[PDB]
């Protein structure tokens, strides 16, 4: 019985219930993420920015079944074109806006990766991606407003691939946490 999360802590409790089993009801997870109304005071602890690139801040390690983290995007900060390592990936905006650009999986032939579409993800909206849908790039294109997003991945993963937009060639990247549970982890 999906109820509206009252707070971030409540959302986390609800997520532990939704991931109690072996499968994932994507539409339910997306719905409860969207229903949480971002309250900056509840997540300030995790919103640790870096001047030069976006940061990944672990919030909850789940139940063996999911990571939950907050990403902090300075003005002009963005990601590579990347995959999600056979995991579900939910992205909910907590503050600001992000541009999501979708790409198809490249062919073996070296070729420019042409965007398939783009959209603007706005505060409180929750997007979903997985490798069957495609690849994406996420960017804070704002010149004046930092963005903060809440990401849930299931199963957890700590590596993915970055794709060269000019060729489609991929390289494996290991993702690192800037902080965990509010503690900076250099
Ligand atoms: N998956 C990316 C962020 C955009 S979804 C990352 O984990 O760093
Ligand atoms: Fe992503």
């Amino acid at each position: 019985e999906l109820l509206k999360p009252r707070t971030l802590a409540d959302l986390i409790r609800i997520l532990h219930e939704l991931f109690a089993g072996d499968e994932v009801n994507v539409e339910e997870v997306q719905a409860v993420l969207e229903a949480y109304e971002s309250n900056p005071a509840e997540w300030a602890l995790y919103a640790k920015f870096d001047q030069y690139r976006y940061t990944r801040n672990l919030v909850d390690q789940g139940n063996g079944k999911f990571n939950l983290m907050i990403l902090c995007w300075g003005e002009g900060h963005g990601s590579s074109i990347h995959d999600h390592t056979d995991s579900h990936c939910f992205l909910k905006l907590l503050q600001g806006n992000l541009k999501e650009t979708l790409f198809d999986w490249p062919d073996k032939k070296s070729n420019e990766m042409i965007k398939k579409s783009e959209r603007t993800l706005r505060e409180n909206q929750c997007a979903y991606i997985n490798d069957s849908i495609g690849l994406h790039r996420v960017e804070n294109v704002s010149h004046t407003e930092p963005a903060v997003s809440l990401h849930l991945y299931s199963p957890p993963f700590d590596t993915c691939h970055a794709f060269d937009q000019r060729t489609g060639h991929k390289n494996k990247v290991t993702m690192t946490f800037h902080s965990k549970f509010g503690i900076r982890t250099p």
